[PDB]
DNA sequence: GAATCAGGTGTC
């Protein structure tokens, strides 16, 4: 009812989600989302299967107004992973043709360039919300799949790049990316200075992420 | 789908 009852009170209203906080590799997603019509089965995301995800999502993608919002492995390192999902977010607004009076984002603490709510749990406590976290979740398992094809040594399309024990063998096995989250702690302890500082010669990272890496190098750990 | 192992970080 939460969608409904705002939407008498602010008119357009969007439900924003994103998916990628807790991985090792890769941008962190995030959708918004203005649906009208019914779409039976909206649940949540990581409540689904992802055969059914793959199903809700061809629905919504007919029935909604969609935008995705992406901010980059460097972001994450520079801002902080709550910055940067802020920062997708707002991003997925700028980028729905369908301009939100109201916004319902899923969580807590976040404020969005677009007047909203938060609700912990939104995305089973909102229809929007739960649109949201799939269109997410599957863009960015989209995404993930592509890299494994770039990086064939990384079975990015199973683990999505998240911290699972495969994940982590081929890390040691094969070398850190720049595509790693490089201030994420168990990125963090396998890499040195020596492969950043190559990373950064050969143009793969910028400067600023040089320079804020190799100070949490140094920093590790006390 | 739900339990229950694993393992990332931010707000307060
Ligand atoms: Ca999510
Ligand atoms: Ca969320
Ligand atoms: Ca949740
Ligand atoms: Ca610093
Ligand atoms: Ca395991």
């Amino acid at each position: 009812g939460i969608d409904e009852l705002y939407k008498k009170e602010f008119g357009i209203v969007a439900g924003v989600d994103e998916a990628g906080r807790g991985c090792l590799a890769g941008p962190v997603v995030a959708a918004a989302v203005v649906l009208e019509k019914e779409i039976e089965g909206i649940n949540d995301s990581k409540q689904l299967s992802p055969a059914k995800r793959e199903r809700l999502l061809d629905e919504i993608m007919e029935k909604a107004a969609v935008g995705i919002g992406i901010a980059s492995p460097e972001e994450i390192d520079l801002y902080n992973i709550f910055n940067a999902t802020k920062l997708a977010m707002n991003r997925a607004l700028e980028n729905l043709s369908v301009k939100p009076s109201f916004v319902l984002v899923d969580g807590k603490g976040i404020e969005l360039s677009v007047p909203g709510t938060c609700l912990v749990k939104g995305d089973q406590k909102s229809k929007l919300i739960g649109a949201a976290s799939i269109v997410a979740k599957v863009f960015r398992d989209r995404l993930m799949s592509e890299f494994h094809r770039m990086y064939p040594q990384f079975s990015f399309h199973k683990h999505k790049g998240y911290a699972t024990k495969e994940h982590l063998n081929e890390i040691r096995k094969n070398g850190v990316l720049p595509i790693h989250r490089l201030s994420f702690e168990p990125v963090l302890e396998l890499l040195t200075d020596d492969l950043l500082r190559e990373f950064f010669e050969k143009g793969l990272i910028s400067e600023n992420r040089f320079e804020r890496i190799l100070n949490l190098l140094g920093a590790r750990k006390s």
